[PDB]
């Protein structure tokens, strides 16, 4: 379990630890389905830095059918002035259908993000928007 005090230690490496910590509270307090976890990251330079990431699932209604989408959010050490890179966990029956916002590596582009004024949409906005911008056309789906 991650405590808020500990949360500071976890994102102490970032330059905006206050807004991020405060903002995460909003995300895990309202979206408890998103849990923060500490992870080790290795850069090409060989230098290592401990970064915290949000990992879990988001229930999404679709065609009367609902799927449990597993997603991992990695924050850049310069977050939130830097956009967050997202990765969608694929499976044998779930594939990535490239389209208007999904590439082949699982990158997610969202118009609200390009017009997101800091701090208005906030991370919490990204998740409900994720629930909406993916409901319009699930970039991923289960194929028998
Ligand atoms: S958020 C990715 C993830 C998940 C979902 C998970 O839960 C089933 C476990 C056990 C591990 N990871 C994950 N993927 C990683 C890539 C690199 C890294 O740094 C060493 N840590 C990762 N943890």
């Amino acid at each position: 379990a991650v405590s808020e005090s500990q949360l500071k230690k976890m994102v102490s490496k970032y330059k905006y630890r206050d807004l991020t910590v405060r903002e995460t509270v909003n995300v895990i307090t309202l979206y408890k389905d998103l849990k923060p976890v500490l992870d080790s990251y290795v850069f090409n330079d060989g230098s290592s830095r401990e970064l915290m990431n949000l990992t879990g699932t988001i229930p999404v209604p679709y065609r009367g059918n609902t799927y449990n989408i597993p997603i991992c959010l990695w924050l850049l050490d310069t977050y939130p002035y830097n956009p967050p890179i997202c990765f969608v966990k694929p499976t044998s029956s779930m594939t990535i259908k490239t389209g208007k916002h999904v590439d082949a590596n699982g990158k997610i582009y969202l118009p609200y993000l390009h017009e997101w004024k800091h701090p208005q949409s906030d991370l919490l906005g990204l998740i409900q928007v994720m629930i909406v911008v993916f409901g319009d056309e699930p970039p991923v789906f289960s194929r028998p």
